[PDB]
This record gives structure tokens, C-alpha cells and sequence, in this order.
């Protein structure tokens, strides 16, 4: 545990500062104070250490988003869909780092396109699932397929959340980005035709 | 420019089957009808040809955009911002091997992501100079800075759409995107609250 602790917490530590490229297996070795033959037993490559770094933000915001599915739903919509869009905010907000390598890795390795892939399709399959719970219960109205409302909704999450958190041209702004993704979300839900 | 067209067209065909990194020169010039240095006579690498080919793609949508926006305005909303969106699904949907291209160089080329990021900022700002004139005419209400929202929903159909055209998993199936994206803009723009 302790070691393989440290070789995490210095990747993440180095990715705030420089892209997986630029930095070595010496570095993450020499920054949880093992050889570089140690690191080695531990995993394979600087690649893996990413894997495992994306895998545990991804089931932090998949743990907490659990937390919120099972508790009472909010009776405000509004307020319903923005608690669990901020757990996506906030989760991967607070690490930047690994998202922007995360992201980045989805081309280069089929571990990371594979999971990222898996959470996507519960997140939606969820969201789904709670638009059709509302449409029973006459809150919204029968408009588009709930699935393909639901894929569309996260991925513009995806994208905005990304461009926002890396700062690109075009992005919201990091402090407005929350209100944009409520606003659109509980308008195509909720908006009728 | 016979030969420039020809180097262009063997790469549009030969992205159809593989990645550019599995594409050589040899290839390129052997499907042009050249040798390889009369090849590094109109392109310094292949990296350049996608930029052009990418290039090509971009300017053919603004063009079609410009061709619409000049014209009068649709009294129909929903079929106003369906033809538009349309624009964008039919001019890179008849591109998919450029398009899945060059979106994936945008992480290796500065000028890939340069072309990128200057077509999108002038579609957002299209977008937005669309929904404050809309809220002007009191067609729809003053909810969202017009700019972010028009930056969320563009972001939203970059990556949709892109989702939808390499049949990513998720996306929504390539015959019901365009009716989700209209649907979630139309109700967005014009939803109270
Ligand atoms: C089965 C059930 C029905 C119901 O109507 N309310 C709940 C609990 C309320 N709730 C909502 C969410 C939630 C809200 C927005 C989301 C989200 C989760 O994940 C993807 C991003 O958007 N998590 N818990 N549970
Ligand atoms: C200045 C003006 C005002 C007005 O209200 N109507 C027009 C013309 C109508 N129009 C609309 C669009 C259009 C619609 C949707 C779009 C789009 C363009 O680009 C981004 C994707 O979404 N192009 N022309 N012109």
C-alpha cells in the first residue's frame, strides 16, 4: 500500500506541473523514494500509473453520484439535477490534473477509452432512468427517447467540464459552467414539444 | 494544382481504411501518380496534407453556414436552428475519415487545434448574435448569458456529433442526432426559467 500510495500521489503531483510524456519512471521512483527497479514491481509502466489514477477519480464521482441515487430525491428538479451535475464538477474539478491526462490517454490506450467508456454509459443509463421516473410521475413531458436525451445531455457534460477544467479556447468560464449545464439539462427535460 | 488535388484525394481515401500514422508517404505519392521527393515539393509531411484536407472540411461548413445566415430567417424557430445544425452533420458527416482525423491530431498539432478553436469561436459568436437578436424580438427570454449558452451547445454538437459519426460507445445512432441536438437547443434558447 505505502509505496504504491507515494508512486500515485507523485504522479498526480508531477501532472499538475507537465504533460505523462515529460515525465519518467526515475521521477515517480525518485518521488516515492524507491529504485527505479522497485517501481517496476509495483507497475509496469508511467501508462498503468495513470490507469490507476484515472480509475480511482472515476470511482469517487461513481461512489458519490451512488450516495445521491439512493438518498430521497430533492422535490425542487432544478435542485435534483444540479447536486448530482456538481458531483461531476467538483469530483473532477478537484483533480484537473489527472482529468487532462485522463482525457488525453483515451487515444493512445484502450484501458483508459474502456473505462472512461463504462462509467459513461452508467451515467447515462442513469440519468435515463430518472428522466423516465419523471415522465411517470407527469413531472416531464414524452419528448425524445429518454436514452438518447440522456447520452447527448452527458456528453455535452463531458466536453464543457473538460474545456472548462483545461481552460480552452472555446470554454465557459470554470465559475459559470454549473448554471450553463442546469439551465440546459431541466429545459430540454422539462420544456415541452 | 492537379497534383496537390490528387495527393489530397489519396489521403481522404486512404484515411477511410486506417489511421494517418498508418499511412506513409510512399502511399500518398504511389496514389497521387508522383514520386516521394516530388511529394515533399507541394507537402513537408503528412501531418500537412490532413491540415489542408481539415481545412477544406471547416471552410465548405462556414461557407454553407454564411450562405444561411445571410438569407432571411425561417419563421419556423425549430426549423431556423435544425437547418443550421444541419449544415454541420451533413458537411462533416460526408467527411467522417477527415473529420475522426482531425479531431485526433488536435492533441499533436498546434495548428490543427488553432483551425479548430478559430471555427469554433466564430460559430459560437454566430450562435449567440442569433439568440440576443431573438430575445430582442422578444421570440425568446432573457434567461443565460447568450454566450456561454451558445458555447455549452456548440460544444455540445462537437461532441455528439463526432461520437455519432465513429460510432463511439456511447453515442446517439447517427439517424436520431440531429433531432436530439434541435431538441435540446430549441428548448434551451427558448425555455423559460
Ligand atoms: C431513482 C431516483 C429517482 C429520482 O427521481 N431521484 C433519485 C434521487 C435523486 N438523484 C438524482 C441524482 C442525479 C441527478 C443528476 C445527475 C445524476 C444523478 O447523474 C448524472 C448527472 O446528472 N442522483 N440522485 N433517485
Ligand atoms: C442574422 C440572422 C438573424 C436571424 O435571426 N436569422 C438569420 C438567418 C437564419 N440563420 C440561422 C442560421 C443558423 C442557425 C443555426 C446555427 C447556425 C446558423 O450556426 C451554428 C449552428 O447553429 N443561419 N442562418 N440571420
Amino acid at each position: 500500500d505505502d509505496r504504491e500510495l507515494a508512486i500515485l500521489a507523485t504522479a498526480e503531483n508531477l501532472l499538475e506541473d507537465r504533460p505523462l510524456a515529460d515525465i519518467s519512471v526515475d521521477d515517480l521512483a525518485k518521488g516515492a523514494g524507491i529504485s527505479r527497479p522497485t517501481f517496476y514491481f509495483y507497475f509496469p509502466s508511467k501508462e498503468a500509473v495513470l490507469l490507476t489514477l484515472l480509475d480511482r477519480v472515476v470511482n469517487q464521482a461513481d461512489m458519490a453520484l451512488q450516495t445521491l441515487a439512493e438518498n430521497p430525491a430533492d422535490t425542487d428538479r432544478e435542485n435534483m439535477w444540479r447536486t448530482g451535475i456538481n458531483v461531476f464538477f467538483e469530483t473532477f474539478g478537484s483533480h484537473k490534473a489527472v482529468t487532462r491526462a485522463g482525457q488525453a490517454a483515451r487515444a493512445t490506450s484502450v484501458e483508459v477509452a474502456e473505462l472512461w467508456s463504462t462509467f459513461m454509459q452508467k451515467w447515462i443509463a442513469y440519468t435515463a432512468a430518472v428522466i423516465d421516473a419523471e415522465r411517470d410521475r407527469g413531472a416531464a413531458p414524452r419528448t425524445l427517447p429518454a436514452h438518447e436525451l440522456a447520452t447527448a445531455l452527458n456528453l455535452m457534460n463531458e466536453r464543457t467540464l473538460f474545456a472548462s477544467f483545461a481552460g480552452e479556447q472555446p470554454s465557459v468560464p470554470e465559475a459559470r459552467v454549473l448554471d450553463t449545464l442546469v439551465h440546459i439539462w431541466v429545459t430540454s427535460i422539462y420544456g415541452e414539444n
